[PDB]
């Protein structure tokens, strides 16, 4: 039996070393009620620009739209680095699993990428997003398939997917091959929608859904926790921003595999077959001597 | 535009040529507020034997499952023969669309199937079920690839699924890829979850849910119908039994693929790709000259 | 010795029945000077959606956008359907070889192609646009490697690309490397630099570059031929639509690959090497038997 | 923000100690204005032999062309040596960045190379030109694939390519993988071609294209400087020779490659991969103890 909690807080949106601390203050206030598995939200670090158009008519692409993009591309992070050493250096000072919603670069291009810290201040992995949605499409870039990871752990195995990649029927059917039982999901949407969502992926799967969205001033998210058997744990907090917590009992999956049961004794192997490519594929490769 | 209803009615579970006539003194009443398409529930014809265990221990096989399966076996019907002629020549009098929900036996098997008529009373094909839930399995049998139906009419794609193959991912998206746009899903179970169920396949799809339970006395059952943006048009009826009716407005799906759209352009070809074997697979075949 | 000429028309936008008979009395305009290939511009059959930006905040998504979005959808064509059939019934009177842009759809999905023809009214291929640019990302889809023409004709070799799919050096390097010598590049930017850019084009193969822009009413559009020399043949038209022609010297090719001649003897096989994918990859595959 | 000259100065022709004067006076000419960069033409000091023919039939090999010869081998430098010294010192004396068009003897054979230098009067590295173009094959060598530097600055990263290497489109896609920003072009042509063909890389790229050509009395070299987005900021001098300024924000390449980004999210990876085999290559090696 483990116990896991998610955050609700926002970012300050520019001046990154300034919402640095804020994960400091809050991680120190989630590790006094004895929590061993701490959520972040999606673009926590580098954050997430709401509201803007950066004047995009169909090629136009006016000269108020190009300082926006330097402005925002200034405020992310890379990895490794000098802002990875300092979260690993804040989950190494006590025992604490993190999980956290970064935007790094990588030579002008910008990625939505997600970060695995252990108990021991190592660096586990990362997975960037595989499609973008809509308005994104034109500042982000797409991740492979050389990306997503299993990450078994002493408390369970723990992955994870971003926005609309939850919706994916595909992407999901290889995260489960793979052994998950807890399956983070950060978002950036707070409708009715979303939560009927959720459901959905806990009872097709057999394993704890374990989100997070963010409160701020405008997305009054609403972030949550379900039960295998689709029973919310804690609730959808629609009021304000706080630290939810909730106890995560492993032996609730035997039994909720008893009925239902994908990739095992279901998905009729004689019909159906799905096969992943998973290779590092990049535009430019130098070999030497 | 079109327009469609949903029963919610129940059956006499014996004496199976006594409700075949509720099929015509419930479906005029359906068809008279000037509808198109009728949905019938899971098992109607047949019967779902609810509440019995058949005396089944682990292999003990007493007297006393014996008799209850061969009276249960007795109430069956077979395709073609007589009982799908009365089902033509009924949808044939007036217009509508028929799909109902059937128990077939084929040389003492039982299959759980569902069968699909037009409006000028032909017989458009069925769809057995691919895999029974739990004790279903002791006394319904498997279906192969070879099964799976769009049958495009003119008023749109028209496919189904029953119980709980709509959270096989792999079917559904086999389902999605040839442009099911009626996605029509009887069902025999009724809990808080199944809603928040299908309208995650509404809104994974662009479809829309159309499903149907039947309400007997323990089969609460609640039967809706869901736009293709997540909108319940006509609710879950809990109480009683009724008709259920809406609107179609089949231009509110080229709208609802302006951001989804899975199998293209949302679904990646470079790292996934799923294939379907879709053969008519059969133990014992004769030929001659 | 070849004479070719391309066109700078516009298209009506919507209704497009009306717009395929403008591409019939420009067309016979076009071809009773004697000519013997025709190139028209960059979505000259579905209209290229110019000033419209749908209302995508960051993901919004208003109801003024899908609307916008449905009726823009209802206006594409289908290929092989009943509009390639009068385009070909169009070539086969005269000769001439016909080359078109126009925009295809695939089940909710939208696919800016071009299109090639012969002289005897068959069908050769098609082409796939790999990647729309910045906006044209949300309402257009990506190509694979499985496209790139080149369709030898007994006048000589004919490939194609749109708008900024000519920046990407490793698409004309592997377009070069087919033995392209008549470069066709429909394009929908109209800028001072796009002279300049075509112009290294035709010195860094030894091809004709051969473009077509639409001026409309904004589409200041300035089309022209370019010799392997880097001579202008017929000017930048910047003044109202017109038809533009040449004579091509296919005996200036052999001349000019005197000097620069890329791959062999100019590449280095033993420092650089590249290769490409050619898959017919797609998401979802059906076998029987 | 870093500024920058090109200088349109010729040489003397023979006499290497005579000409290595002039780049002293110049270069402290070009230090007055507060100069950063600064750069030279093709074959500055060993001499650029025009008009030249050396009595070449097809296998005459008269005796008047290889006095022609010895008195051209005769003027060359080696590195390191007496020559580059000088010119170490000749940077080291204030706070300039300088690179060179040399040319090197390496017994009884002739490159042409490109020197190096920092603001501490270092010798960072030399380039050797590929492949010499039409008539210099018989004088000149060729270069390998472990010539092509990087050099990362704190004022940018400075690359360099020699005249027709430019044309090359895998070269430059190498140059562009290892994030080249500021990019040097010396040459020996003045052409209308060449101004147009150096907008390309400037677009294609987003890199400073600060090219430079020599003014003799008999190609009158225009050397020049472009922004990122395509604007000249020094414009092509074809009169006289004189020195030619201009101001570097370095902040107009990341607004620049907003619409376009080569490597980056453009050059879809799944179709196509270029490598480059870079390996000092020597045809006799002696090994010792």
């Amino acid at each position: 039996i483990v116990r896991a909690t998610v955050v609700q807080a926002s970012t300050v949106f520019y001046d990154t070393p300034a919402t640095l601390d804020k994960a400091e203050r809050l991680l120190s206030e989630a590790a006094e009620n004895g929590s061993q598995l701490v959520v972040f939200p999606e673009a926590f670090i580098g954050g997430y620009p709401r509201g803007s158009t950066f004047e995009l008519a169909i090629g136009s692409r006016t000269a108020k739209g190009r300082d926006d993009f330097r402005k925002y591309h200034a405020s992310a992070i890379d990895v490794p680095g000098p802002e990875v050493e300092r979260l690993a250096l804040m989950a190494k000072k006590y025992k604490v699993y993190l999980v956290m919603g970064v935007i790094e670069r990588e030579g002008y291009t910008l990625y939505c990428t997600v970060l695995f810290f252990d108990s021991q201040g190592l660096f586990l992995g990362k997975h960037r997003k595989l499609m973008p949605t809509a308005l994104e499409r034109c500042i982000w870039g797409f991740g492979d398939g050389s990306t997503i990871p299993v990450f078994d752990t002493p408390i369970g195995k723990i992955g994870a997917a971003i926005c609309w990649e939850n919706r994916m029927p595909s992407l999901r059917t290889a995260m489960y091959a793979k052994g998950i039982e807890i399956y983070c999901a950060p978002t950036a949407d707070s409708r009715e929608t979303w939560l009927a969502s959720m459901t959905h992926i806990a009872l097709e799967g057999g394993c704890f859904v374990l989100s997070a969205n963010q409160f701020c001033r405008v997305c009054a998210g609403g972030s949550s926790i379900i039960s295998p058997l689709g029973i919310v744990l804690a609730g959808p907090n629609y009021r304000g921003e706080a630290l939810i917590t909730a106890d995560l009992d492993l032996g609730d999956i035997a039994r909720a595999k008893f009925d239902f049961d994908v990739v095992g004794h279901y998905s009729r192997p004689e019909v159906f077959s799905l096969n992943i490519r998973e290779h590092p594929r990049k535009a430019v490769s130098f070999k030497t001597s």
